[PDB]
């Protein structure tokens, strides 16, 4: 049936903002699970876990007698699609399940991992989730094979449908670079937000780049994908080398033998697929990747052979079965158990990429050290592990459970624990009326704290308004956030506060995070005043505020909003269209097409815009909260053209006289056009919704403040 | 960005059952439009939009000074999308402003017409649909043109965004038959559920049948295609010559000059389309379907002038100045006036189609009735013009204002009124226990109730229990609800009404409707028992009875279920898979993805089979309501295959013995391998979920006994 994306391939998509409602999710609406999983017996699910690791089943037989290698890869497969450009992908929503993950091509097989949990999923039901069971498997894994782990979070929340992701634009898996939809240009530079090398890949091709078996340019795309998933050289040695340490690749035979993946698969195979027509097309049988590799001489347990390999031997280039490239070990000895012969060994063998490791000037240092010093090597990765397995779960508010460790680590962005009273409701009264009585106006009470709450992401849980790292580098001085208003803002913010502090008793006192949001909602306030209504905008104190040494400037590079609708905002020429940018932060922001809608039109009209930009700014009433937006956007009164200078910025001229009333950029324009958008714009701007629009604004408002509030949750 | 539907273009749509969440809707959870419309000035409305008619705008300049032909033709259109066959499309929902509608070919420039609306709608606000407003405005043109309408209804809510609805499988606009993707085969035959002859139009091409100018010809693709929308001859003679009654067609210049429509168009358009190189591109050089005829000698006047012009003169075949092809009367004199010049007058002019009234024979006959009785004429056209534009709207009950005609119409489907007290929850108890005593079984409870109820569809708001029409032709001897079963528990049932009712005093009684449902209630009720849980499955009484005389044998047929999943039942071979026509029955229903899963798992362990057909019978306890069917589809134990006999039915073998333990259809085993549903299977077949899944089972089997009821809304 021919649909309105075949007709208008081009129109803006809301049905991202529309995900995740209540009618796909078959829990009930008051279903918490972090309720559920806090009860769950978590000891008695990893007894469980342990036995199944060596109860193998007929249709998936266990190599060498043990399922950990495939659970590792499993759950470094769940989270190793996470983008640092975004926060998407990763571990926490369990997405590995659903389309397309679940049928990528690097996901061979994981659909056979998946099923033998089913058995543990449907013993503890909703107390403990996919997305927590796939890294706790993992985490089990590894611990029965002699590695102690540096520790484990529940609470990643299971998700009902896919989520919308960009993955490249590629209409053939695993498309080499240079096609018509490349995400490679110039001297193979990947294209933001992509954190893959080929469309279907995790990170890297492991034969070499675009299948060109060359050690070092692999470590080139290895150092690159890692980076884009918020790993730096050490980190990425200590995982490649510690997840190598187990299990085997999977390629016995030629790939031709492998059928359709899950997605693809016809009804009777019951949610599984690739299978194989290659001999029994398992167990010893198995083709996965089309590589056969077993990296060590002790493939079920945790060992140093793997750096002893790599360092110990000169490599050869050679062959699969299934014709892949990789490498063998030059004179040495069959020392390899075989996975299901006990009277079969074969020599040593090595990815392209485990090469790399070697032959990268940068990571042969670390991989020596390692080599050298073991025990480094088994902190590091298990530090690593625990990061990668919980990059995407936010603050620590949020993690579960008895193993969560103790140690505050930089990526996890962390904030101080608040050790005084908070202000209560006449506290906040008083610096309200302190902000107000400053001089500071509303628009820079407004934007100072929109700044300050809308870096929050909830792809991964970044950002937001607690720990007051707007006042620090490096958002104190991102473009958006205008840094010489934003200072003279912060250092009069910071005056009542140490005003306010310096009288109390009791230890009482108030963040800067605190003052910044309850200011902007000072702000607010003033605004509905201004507009004649009176209105009382929530408040909930208990954020603290994080210093510079907790706050790594190189990961906060990736909140800085480059593109910002909200205030009318774009650091630069995009590919992608400015209505679009602003679907995808209103996405981030967990905001409805309603809520978008709303909280757009109140900003314009109070002051938010970047620069003291006009466009947009559809009233005669600036820093009056008024649904002045709506009413004057939909006037058809006034006309709208295309400037000659520019043709995303318009003018709207009266129809009649030709006279200037308006300009405004395709954001503001966006609303009139879309006929979705314009049907919620018309609620907004008929003549009965001044009330409606006050009120809905606020709870947008508060609802931005409080994104990252998961002490309150 | 490449998606899912890229990659996997045939898989299951279950996006479809999570439209309209409570996410894309910017009225508040608690807004109830008919408390809203109750209390609009109704007549204040209708002055404006009096007023309206002739208060030209430059921007597209009324007709004659008068907008009424315009708005006439709005409103036909926003009602002229309706099918039968599905009842989706109609004027109920407001459609005409969302794509892909607002931009059909046959559409343009209605944009303008809803946009000559806005002040109008922006001044009542949430009090006036725009679902309601577009019928509104065609009564309202009609009225002040001096024609009598039989009535007006409120009601029609406004929806939020596009309506899933299959509209053909063309790839270009108004494609001619015989294509790659033809909706004819055979000797003209229009694939069902279509209404229409080519994609973008309404119902028939005006030139003629692919651009055939033959009246004749094109009398059978009116007749077809009016059937399809539920009108017979008489109504489709008193809608054709009615609506061309009054105004013009637009085709002043050639096509070509004719921009792009609404959803193409640049942003500067404001969400306008088809803007004109032509001249002024406007008014008395428009052009909107490249025809130039205007029908009548007053076209801003009601009058019987159609029917003296269609008879009084010979016809002959010309071009308009866009080239396309129509009528004139050469023997006229210059009787017709011009729309912006006063001095200038044309001859009479006809469509093809409009020829077809007097060409065809049956037709014909009409055509003479009408032009000898123009009385007859007037009272045809206001009653086929309100069941038009009401057809879509379900019972009386949601008929809101005060303009309801009171006459009781036959397509109405109507129910009698109940004027005797309702049985109390007492009385339902007492009725219950005397259900069960009968011997009737729990699978003949559930499985009349069932049939009687899921009837239903939200598209039209047609069927459902209420009326007890089960046991009146045609629905008594429909294939799927086993006529000669159902016929055993009517008497049944009709027994233990007669003595209930023979004992109560005081006027007190039960309705057959009622008892049905209760009856069904108690099934479920008695399977919970069976399964060793005690609970009480809601019931509202209050439906009546009809009798066969108050039904439409001819327009219940579209209702018959020929696909229903939740009983394994095709009644023949489709080219469509049984899947997604459980998914469209599903949308019919109004159930989200997680409630069709519960329903249809519990009614195959309930035995609502048709024909007791084991297939999907997951259990050893039919008759007791549990959740087997989820845990056995589940069960990585048995292996799955299509069975030589036919590739739709499946054996469940044990994996290891090779045992026969079941057999499925494709709408069984859809819930074990589409990676959706199957999470949603997984989450009631988990060991913690026979309570929640019994909870469910009675919320969505409520549901559905429920979805008629808006007398209790
Ligand atoms: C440069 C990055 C990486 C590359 C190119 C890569 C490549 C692969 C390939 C091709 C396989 C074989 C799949 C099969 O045929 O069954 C595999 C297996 C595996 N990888 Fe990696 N790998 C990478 C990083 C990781 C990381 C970060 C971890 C975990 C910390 C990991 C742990 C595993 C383990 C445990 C297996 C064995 C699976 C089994 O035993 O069934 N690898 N790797
Ligand atoms: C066989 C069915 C019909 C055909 C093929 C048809 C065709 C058309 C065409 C091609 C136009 C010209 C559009 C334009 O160029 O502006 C139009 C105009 C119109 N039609 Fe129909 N029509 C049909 C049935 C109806 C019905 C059922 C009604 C209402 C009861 C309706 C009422 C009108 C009115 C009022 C106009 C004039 C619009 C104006 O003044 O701007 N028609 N018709
Ligand atoms: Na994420
Ligand atoms: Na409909």
């Amino acid at each position: 049936g021919t649909s309105n994306r075949d007709w208008w391939p081009n129109q803006l998509d809301l049905s991202i903002l529309h995900r995740h409602s209540s009618l796909s999710d078959p829990m009930g609406k008051d279903f918490n699970y972090a309720q559920a999983f806090e009860k769950l017996d978590l000891a008695a699910v990893k007894r469980d876990l342990h036995a199944l690791m060596t109860t193998s089943q007929d249709w998936w037989p266990a190599d060498f007698g043990h399922y950990g290698g495939l659970f590792i890869r499993m759950a470094w497969h769940s989270a190793g699609t996470y983008r640092t450009a975004d926060g998407r992908g990763g571990a926490g929503e369990g997405q590995q399940r659903f389309a397309p993950l679940n049928s990528w091509p690097d996901n061979a097989n994981l659909d056979k991992a998946r099923r033998l949990l089913w058995p543990i999923k449907q013993k503890y039901g909703r107390a403990i989730s996919w997305a927590d069971l796939l890294i706790l498997t993992g985490n089990v894994a590894l611990e029965s094979m002699g590695f102690k782990t540096f520790g484990f979070a529940g609470g990643r929340a299971d998700t009902w449908e896919p989520e919308d992701v960009y993955w490249g634009s590629e209409k053939i898996w695993l498309e080499l670079s240079g096609g018509p939809n490349s995400r490679y240009s110039g001297d193979r530079q990947l294209e933001n937000p992509l954190a893959a090398v080929q469309m279907g890949l995790i990170y890297v091709n492991p034969e070499g780049p675009d299948g060109n078996p060359d050690p070092v340019a692999a470590a080139r795309d290895i150092r690159d994908t890692f980076a884009r998933m918020a790993m730096n050289d050490e980190e990425t040695v200590a995982l490649i080398a510690g997840g190598h340490t187990f299990g085997k690749t999977h390629g016995a035979g030629p790939a031709s033998n492998v059928g359709a993946e899950p997605e693809a698969a016809g009804i009777e195979a019951q949610g599984l697929g690739w299978k194989s027509a290659y001999r029994t097309g398992k167990g010893a049988d198995a083709i996965t990747s089309g590589l056969e590799v077993t990296w060590t001489t002790t493939p079920t347990q945790w060992s140093h052979n793997f750096f002893e390999n790599l360092f110990g031997y000169e490599w050869e280039l050679t062959k699969s079965p299934a014709g892949a490239h990789q490498w063998v070990a030059k004179g040495a000895d069959a020392v390899i158990p075989d996975a299901f012969d006990p009277s079969k060994k074969s020599r040593p063998t090595m990815l392209t990429t485990d090469l790399s490791l070697r032959f990268d000037p940068a990571y042969e240092k670390i991989s020596r050290r390692f080599h050298e010093n073991p025990e480094q090597f088994a902190d590091a990765f298990a530090r690593a592990w625990f990061k990668l397995t919980h990059r995407d779960m936010g603050p620590r508010a949020r993690y579960l459970g008895p193993e969560v460790p103790a140690e505050v680590l930089l990526w996890q962005d962390p904030i101080p624990a608040v050790d005084h009273p908070l202000i209560d409701a006449a506290d906040a009264a008083e610096l309200k009326a302190k902000v107000l009585a400053s001089g500071l106006t509303v628009s820079q009470l407004v934007s100072t704290a929109w700044a300050a709450a809308s870096t929050f992401r909830g792809s991964d849980k970044r950002g937001g308004a607690n720990g007051a790292r707007i006042r620090l580098a490096p958002q104190k001085d991102w473009e958006a956030n205008q840094p010489e208003q934003l200072a003279a803002v912060l250092e009069t913010l910071e005056a009542i506060r140490t005003a306010f502090n310096g009288a109390q008793r009791g230890g009482k006192q108030v963040s800067l995070a605190d003052l910044i949001v309850l200011a902007g909602c000072a702000g607010v306030e003033q605004a509905a005043k201004n507009a004649g209504h009176a209105v009382t905008v929530p408040f909930a104190p208990g954020r603290a505020d994080a210093s510079q040494e907790q706050t790594d400037v190189e990961s906060m590079a990736v909140l800085e909003p480059v593109a910002d609708g909200f205030r009318n905002y774009l650091k630069g020429k995009y590919r992608v269209p400015a209505e679009v940018l602003l679907v995808d932060k209103a996405q981030l922001l967990t905001l409805s097409a309603p809520e978008m809608t709303v909280l757009l039109g109140g900003l314009r009209v109070l002051g938010a815009n970047v620069g003291q930009s006009r466009h947009g700014v559809f009233t005669a009433r600036e820093q009056a909260l008024t649904n002045d937006f709506f009413v004057n956007l939909l006037d058809m009164g006034t006309e709208w053209k295309p400037t000659a200078a520019d043709a995303d910025v318009f003018e709207g001229r009266d129809r009649a006289t030709g006279e200037l009333k308006w300009t405004g950029t395709r954001v503001d324009l966006v609303f009139g056009s879309h006929s979705q958008l314009r049907a919620l714009a018309e609620v907004y701007g008929s003549a009965d919704a001044q009330e409606k629009f006050v009120r809905d604004f606020v709870a947008v408002w508060n609802k931005v403040m409080n994104l990252d509030r998961f002490d309150l949750a």
